[PDB]
């Protein structure tokens, strides 16, 4: 995702707030 989920939230459906970045099936994509 690459997605940083500072407020905890992501911006892509998938991907799980791995702070500081999103993951999406544990994948920091």
């Amino acid at each position: 995702c690459g997605e940083t989920c500072f407020g905890g939230t992501c911006n892509t459906p998938g991907c799980s707030c791995t702070w500081p970045i999103c993951t999406r099936d544990g994948l920091p994509v």
